[PDB]
């Protein structure tokens, strides 16, 4: 069950990157991949994503393009998009 203090861990590393500096880096890669395969259902899939695009959304002008581009670029794409005008719970299966 995917809570919160797991996704702010992989945020950490992926801030860096999210931030428009150099990655996506690797220990960020690992991470991400991680809150998406520890949410195969909806419901976990609704925490995590309740708690990353609150995360994204102290990010100082956020890049939609760099944010696709994370998991593009680690191999690891999502059936949806990050954003502070996202709504994962409207995401079917």
């Amino acid at each position: 069950a995917i809570s919160c203090g797991a996704v702010t861990s992989d945020l950490s590393p992926c801030l860096t990157y999210l931030t428009g500096g150099p990655g996506p880096s690797p220990q960020c890669c690992g991470g991400v991949k991680k809150l998406l395969a520890a949410a195969n259902t909806t419901p976990d899939r609704q925490a995590a994503c309740n708690c990353l695009k609150s995360a994204a959304g102290s990010i100082t002008k956020l890049n939609t393009n760099n944010a696709a581009a994370l998991p593009g670029k680690c191999g690891v794409n999502i059936p949806y998009k990050i954003s502070t005008t996202t709504n994962c719970n409207t995401v079917k299966f």
